[PDB]
């Protein structure tokens, strides 16, 4: 077996490699990628995402998040708090403030103890999951505008046609915003480009230990795994390195710098945090050996995940009994 402690590994594909994205996926798992549930992608020194960001400044961020935390420095959850739309120029300008900016440091190391010890302490907006894309359309390779659809795959393998569509998503982060500890979306794929700006930090649990997270959190977050029993995917929760450790939760990191691609891997836990201000595009995918993983993935039903119009089609074709109960929590 390939990989067998589950490490996060690094790929430096030529310009030759970087022509079909199937068959590097494909090549990466057969080197056992897939068991740590992150991998790195650094793109051959020839690509280029587009030729400049000089002008992005005038996207807008309709719904700013401001993201509050409760609890304690290794155990908390987020609330995030609706603010005002503004742009990405105002938005730059915001987290290059004294209030928002990045602490000075030593390195990532220095900057990672920091950032637990002090998150819970401030609040940093997000500008995430806006439709759309940074890449050029004349770049062929990784455009992740550009990818296959996962209702194009669940067609070429199961027959079975079904509506959506599948776009990427750009995240705006600024100092200390965070994700939350989450699978994707009926445990797809996801890929995220850091298009430009300050790194991410990333934390993965290795998908063959993913039970072993979610019954830490059910008993660091007791509330809310009485009131759903898939609450993660709310995307509210975060444990710290130090917690996993002493709970024995087998896990990884790894530092995102721009110009770098990651991927997860279905049922891959994972969270993160954002250095300074950065934009990424992110995308779900998926792959034949998906989709087992979309059948067996757990739903919220509470009501509190509120998922997109594409997935009720997965739900629905790949989970039909799920169906019913899941649709009256999104409906
Ligand atoms: O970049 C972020 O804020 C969050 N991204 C992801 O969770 C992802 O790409 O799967
Ligand atoms: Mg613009
Ligand atoms: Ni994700
Ligand atoms: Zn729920």
């Amino acid at each position: 077996a390939q990989n067998p402690n589950c490490n996060i590994m690094i790929f430096h594909p030529t310009k030759e490699e970087f022509n079909d994205f199937d068959k590097y996926i494909a090549y990466m798992e057969s080197q056992g990628a897939h068991r740590a549930g992150l991998a790195k992608i650094i793109p051959p020194k020839e690509w280029k995402a587009r030729e400049t960001y000089d002008n992005i400044s005038e996207i807008l961020i309709a719904t700013p998040l401001q993201q509050v935390a409760s609890g304690r420095a290794g155990v908390f959850t987020q609330y995030h708090k609706k603010k005002k739309a503004m742009t990405v120029g105002e938005y730059r300008h915001l987290a290059n403030s004294k209030k928002y900016q990045t602490p000075p440091h030593q390195n990532f190391e220095d900057l990672e103890r920091k950032y637990w010890k002090n998150r819970i302490y401030n609040s940093p907006i997000y500008g995430a999951d806006i439709s759309g894309s940074l890449f050029d359309e004349n770049t062929k390779q990784w455009n992740l505008g550009h990818l296959g659809t996962i209702q194009d795959l669940l067609e070429k393998e199961c027959g079975v046609v079904i509506e959506g569509v599948n776009t990427p998503y750009l995240y705006f982060g600024m100092w200390k915003t965070t994700f939350a500890w989450h699978t994707e979306d009926m445990d797809l794929y996801s890929i995220n480009y850091l298009h430009l700006g300050e790194p991410k930090t990333w934390y993965v649990v290795p998908p063959e230990h993913g039970q072993r997270l979610e019954r830490l959190a059910r008993e660091l977050f007791p509330g809310s795994s009485r009131g759903c029993g898939a609450f993660l995917r709310h995307k509210v929760a975060l444990i710290s390195p130090t917690v996993l450790k002493e709970n024995g939760i087998p896990f990884n990191r790894i530092t995102q710098e721009a110009g770098e691609f990651m991927v997860t891997f279905p049922y891959g836990y994972h969270a993160g945090f954002n250095h300074g201000f950065n934009c990424a595009e992110a995308i779900n995918f998926a792959t034949p050996r998906w989709i087992d993983y979309g059948k067996m993935a757990s739903q919220c039903s509470c009501g509190e995940a509120r998922v997109t119009f594409s997935m009720d089609a997965f739900v629905r074709i790949l989970q039909p009994e799920r169906y019913d109960l899941w649709k009256r929590g999104q409906d």
